[PDB]
């Protein structure tokens, strides 16, 4: 299956998590900083190390 | 970790853009519809395709 379809579907879910956390009253930088860690981890293991 | 750190720096900066747009009156999911495409594009162009 296409790696980009998989990544885009992961990002869709990431967006839901952000909407849910914002509704709970968490500050965006706090939510986003956790999300950045997850996305970087996703790419680190699903895409070859960049040149 | 230059390419991986360059990617994390990119996403942290994407976070500031998102908050600035939301502080400008825009809704997160509207911003996210465009941000997910920009993030997928970044990885497709700057990282090799998975084998």
């Amino acid at each position: 299956e296409d790696p980009n379809l998989l990544f885009q579907s992961y990002l869709d879910n990431v967006g839901v998590q952000i909407v849910r956390q914002m509704r709970s009253g968490e500050r965006f930088l706090k939510i986003w900083s956790q999300t950045v860690e997850e996305i970087v981890s996703y790419v680190t293991v699903n895409f070859p190390n960049p040149p």
